[PDB]
């Protein structure tokens, strides 16, 4: 379901918000192009702006 690996460090400054490095790798359900995508993983929500990442699903 189009998959994005991080290329940059980000920290959440949100409760919501989640923190991840680069190499992490998320399955998003649908994407916000209002300039946050909506992302889940583990059972936890992680939410980031969309230009912290490159769209890229991998296998």
């Amino acid at each position: 379901m189009k998959a994005a690996r991080l290329k940059f460090d980000f920290q959440a400054q949100s409760p919501k918000e989640l923190t991840l490095q680069k190499g992490d790798i998320v399955y998003i359900h649908k994407e916000v192009d209002k300039n946050w995508l909506e992302g889940e993983h583990h059972g936890r929500l992680g939410i980031f702006p969309a230009n912290y990442v490159e769209v890229l699903p991998l296998e």
